[PDB]
């Protein structure tokens, strides 16, 4: 524990400045070197023993301990190297372009869809890979709910210019199903068809303002048909529409079996 | 609620100016780092004050309430950032660069949509990974209508550069079919074919201007056979063609069954 | 309808002057900042204001209303801006470097393709992820017309450095096919190639310049063999190629079934 | 036609010098942009009239008209351009650099591939996405001949630093095959094999050069195994290949047949 | 071993200063051209015989002697290349960015998590390709332990801007499942749809707050029918769940055979 | 012919020069331009005239031709441009970069690969995308024979800092093999597969170094089981591997058949 | 052979000045230019006879010869244009830039692995695309031995920001399967899951610190459910896993077969 913990930055600075002695040999800038070499090896030999007399605490205000070591660690990093500057290279325009990017891109997509909203808190929305319900609109990160109610973390940023469905602003469905059917006479399929027609029309929770409803024959076989059925139905909750599509379903598969043609198999 | 809202950026600070006494043990700029350190304390402190006295507001005028305080926040982070330069890094062009980009690429793509254009109001388009009705042309967005009748909100600078099928300006359509067959004597598959295609011209709403009707065979195997059939139809609304379709796949199965051949399966 | 459009932006802007009040106690440049808010303010209330009665005639020469008040709220917001002037950024290098790569583009694959001509007018062709025939060559803008005959509107800088199949360029066609034999005995397996083979050959409308006809066993199972079928046709359109598919197919089986073979099944 | 023609530029250059007559309001730069609004009108106004009597000739030497009125829309363009600056942007570098990268990368790799010889004309080759016969090598486009017998297009900056696969220049085939057994007892299993092999060595138009011939059993079930087999024809033509297929197919057959061994079924 | 190792570079040494003597006899740098080819020729030497005895020693503390070994052989390049300088071309800013890069970015990341918490010590989670428990929150790489419980080890820069997915923060959970049915007369479908909603709300662990139990009927066919039946549990463990999976679907299939309705095959 | 060769180029040379009278009459270059504009017209014709003059000489040392009149081409280019020099624009600088990355990292990388060789002549390698054998180690280029013994020809510098995966240097081989079994009572699984434990190790060309050889049960079914067979065998050719696979899988179903357990059907 | 070696470059250098005489006839480097282009032309007859006379060599101590003349041809075109030089255009930064990335990027990643180890020496990987056993840690190159035992060779930058599955320091392992049943009566189900819960508990080699083993019903079906089994087995080596994966399978057969309940099939 101790024992490493001392020995190999120091056999390791011994090694070092013993290389740069015939270093010297053959720039001559020997005692600034070796003094920020004996302070970053002192610097090692103090990480390496704090870690250790860290992981001696965990093996016995615990979130607490994580975020102060690691701040901790980051602080004797930065006043060793600050020791070595006694006796910046260029990365900082770099680290400085890479938070700025990315905080502020947060930032500013956070407060662009709160200028032009494209959904509120309580929407079902899909935005490319993410989709649930909104739970959480926050500053730099939405928080959503998924199919599974798992909750997902979005960053703002992933908002910007992407495609945005909102599936809780619509005013009207659109549901499709495929009946087959063991048909060997065809001359019957118009008339089932308009019959299906005609108990789409008839029916409430149906919204005739654009599409009438359809019911076609896609594709045929031996002893054997499909037909498409579909309609909007109106702007309703999540177990109406389910009860919707059955009762549909159902009324369909009456109408067929009304007319003396059973159903048929894939 | 208060107590650790004042706890937490108190003690933070306590440990920092405690961490900058030592640092300047060994930069002799401590009075502007302390007076920075403490007035970016109290805005910290202000902050989760804020966020607190909000969601105490939220446990008893909404959508107000949340462009207000995150303005807000924004805004009390702004004075605490210019009072600590009381006693700018870069970030700004490059964040007038990104807003630059995203913004003056929608009204690019928004004017340019508006001079030579690849749609109007009503028209059902497929734009890469978008498709489905148009029913809000604006300034930086389009709306559209998809297949589930959701509304989806697309930018404008998705269409700068990429392909737009337009739906709704085609003058004719092209359907096809394919039909299975269970025929062993394979010496009547010439006359059906010239039957069927006879049919499909003799019928109205089909358009014989550029493409002949075809019904050809495609595969062959045991009591199998297989036509494809296929056609052009005239411009027509959304139901004429449903109906169309219907009528064409059965009286193509008229023609089939009229010669005595029965339909295969597959 | 006016009440808010008046409302909203005016206690926005005293809540911002309110703010720069306090800001001011804690960067002089007050008078400046506080006529470019309510300059601003004014034409956010006339922006809302606008819009408010063009959905007003809305609700009562129609795309130059659309046209005419998106072009109106673009100058109302850049008079606002010089407005704000009186009392740029670096966007222009931005804008104009995206303008002149879209649109100078566009142009430049307009007249490369104008000069090494890779299509004609009328000509099927396939460019990545397009396809179908060519009905308007024009400046920035090709148009095709995809295999269900609706308008397809691409870019003339998807042409640039990309592979362009030319489908109505071609001087023979290359067809193929694959037949399933319930053949016990392979014995007859080579004869009945040779006699398929010279089928294609004593045969007009196919074109021996280059390959020879083939037929031959790719594979083998129990009471079952597969034949591989392909030639050369000569150049024809699109309705004597169909017919020459379906000839040749029922000739191979002529010859299968004549030396005692039945197909077999997949 | 010509009504709005003339009508729609002239009103949008009186609404333009109506905005910028009060836009003087509040740049004192009045005349020169009076003066270019009212050329660059004019020169909107005569592209609508150049574009409508162009299409009012092509509804009544037909390649030339498309070239020289495209032609004549640039440089009407161009002079309007050149009249604006009487009374560039950086733009230029540009599109000298997009041209300059274009034109002279397809004469680079076509001057590349002219020392370094990839293929030579009739070879068959595949470059990534295309393959095919190559029938035209040109200064900055290959023309290929893929497996449909379609020319494609293809620009030389595609061959630059790809693989290229260069099929007519191979000095033998590899061939492999495999036949499904419905054999119960499997201690016939190795001398079959061993006898297709004796097979694939006594037969001529076979390379034994580099691997002996094989034929192994790669996968075992209830009533079936698998035997895989293979080796190294000759360079032969594309006739002499499918008919040495087919040859080897039927004599490994036969021995399998032989030895009172059937096929299985898949 | 020693006898290649000196031969090879020796040879290359005096073919290289061989070429650069009738170099000189058409740059009038010979003699530091040739002191820095002969240390460097003395420095491959030396590289060479260190590989030779550490693989001799091999050949008989173990990590150890990698690392050292390792540092050597990049020391002793770095002490050749600092005697050739005795008698830098601008890589260093490139490798200084490359490293701040990698380095900062992970610990910028390492931070940014550490403040805003998108998980903890124990939590489950999926972060993009990575999804498992979290084991070790690292100062530059979080550890995982994925499916198959091995150990993961990914880098905090990996979390910037991505969703992450927390499991183990969910309140309720939801199920779902699908049971297919053998039934005729489709009569009876509503009312065990109902008996089988009352079952999911009589029922502890299931969470009425949000959504209600849904069991629907989603598509139908010849002597076949589907129901879909989903409801959210109660937070619970993970054997908790599995075990109320099994008997919420076997009191579904009580409640359907109580019917008098068998299951369906699919 | 000579006909249109030399009437196109002279009408637009014309044209333009008319365009360029109207272009003097509001930059005043224009005995340069004229100048300029008639050497490119006669360069434009003698362009046409040599291509012509070379498709009537292949109406009629071959590939000679085509180098000799490709470089032609392009130096009558040159000359017409040096001539209009007489009466760079950035371009240079662009070429020389591209160039040179092409040239230089190919022959970089076809050095780096002969300094620490990751493969030899003959060597069966797979890079990424390619795999064969190595025929051809060149300067800039690869050879290699795929798996149908075409040659493929890939540049040095995909082989940069991809991972190679070298078949000819393994020093065992790892085979495995699934086994399914129509067994009802498994009580006989666990002798079974110790049986065929001791089959592969006393069998020899396999190596008991590293694994031990396993045959395990991987998955259980209705009058089904399955054993997952594996080993690892010594470096051996192509045929002897074949050989040990098929030997390997017979002596397997001779120790299971000899409990009296037949095989599975899957 | 000498004879066209010594052909095409002269007259091709005779070309050349040919052509260089006219130019000088309308830059006035004459005799620099044909200096150059007669040693350049040497230097092109001297490679074509070095690549011949080599060739002539290897059709009658092997490795040596291809490195000594593809480092002489290099060297030959290095002295050619150092003869030119005598009667850079910027390559340089770039391949030393290229140069510099490749090689610092692999020994910085190769450095940064020493000092943070990811893995050792026999562990098994997974890294992205490569996975298996470590067989050597080298300086720019790590060796890999993957599934099927050939020797992959990775560059050690692919392990620089990437995740790294360790599969050699899990210290218990996730083992499940699922089992089909056919069974009609389902009030057995939940006493056959304890049964084989109380299985999984009672064992030796299974790890119950974590996870519970689990034994639920997954899916239910006509005459069929499915078990889905679960447990944590002990760290063990790759053969006791094997055979408790089968013991664990037969024991749960052993306990569904003991209450009267057969499998299912799938
Ligand atoms: C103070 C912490 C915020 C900085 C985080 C930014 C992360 C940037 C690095 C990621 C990409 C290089
Ligand atoms: C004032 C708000 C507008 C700015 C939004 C622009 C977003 C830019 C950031 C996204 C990418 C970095
Ligand atoms: C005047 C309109 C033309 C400009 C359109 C160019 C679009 C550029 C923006 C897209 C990418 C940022
Ligand atoms: C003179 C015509 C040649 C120029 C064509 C180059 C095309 C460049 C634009 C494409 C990408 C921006
Ligand atoms: C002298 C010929 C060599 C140059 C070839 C380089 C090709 C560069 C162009 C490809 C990408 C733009
Ligand atoms: C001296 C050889 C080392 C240089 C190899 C570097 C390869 C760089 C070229 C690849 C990308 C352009
Ligand atoms: C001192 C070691 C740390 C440097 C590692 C950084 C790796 C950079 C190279 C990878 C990309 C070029």
């Amino acid at each position: 524990s101790f024992w490493g913990a001392l020995e190999d930055p120091a056999r390791y600075l011994v090694t070092f400045i013993a290389f740069a002695q015939i270093a010297a040999m053959v720039a001559q800038y020997f005692s600034p070197t070796v003094k920020g070499a004996v302070i970053l090896s002192l610097v090692w030999f103090l990480y390496r023993w704090k870690t250790n007399v860290i992981t001696r605490m965990l093996s016995a205000d615990r979130e607490k301990v994580l975020t102060l070591d690691k701040v901790s660690s980051v602080g004797l990093f930065a006043i060793g190297l600050m020791a070595s500057a006694e006796a910046v290279g260029g990365v900082g325009g770099v680290v400085t372009a890479f938070a700025a990017r990315d905080i502020l891109g947060n930032v500013l997509s956070g407060l662009s869809m709160q200028f032009s909203r494209p959904f509120s808190m309580g929407d079902t929305i899909k935005a490319g890979s993410v989709e649930g319900q909104v739970i959480e609109m926050g500053l730099t990160t939405t928080s959503l709910l998924n199919a599974e109610k798992f909750p997902v973390l979005v960053p703002n940023s992933l908002f910007s210019s992407q495609v945005i469905v909102n599936k809780s602003r619509a005013q009207w469905r659109a549901i499709a199903s495929k009946i087959p059917l063991q048909i060997d006479d065809l001359d019957m399929i118009p008339q089932i068809s308009n019959e299906i027609k005609e108990m789409l029309r008839s029916n409430t929770k149906v919204f005739l303002g654009k599409e009438a409803p359809h019911c076609y024959l896609s594709r045929v076989e031996k002893s054997f048909a499909e037909l498409t059925i579909g309609c909007n139905l109106i702007r309703m909750g999540k177990e109406e529409l389910y009860n919707t599509q059955q009762e549909v379903l159902l009324e369909a598969v009456k109408i067929i079996k009304k007319h003396g043609v059973s159903l048929g198999t894939t």
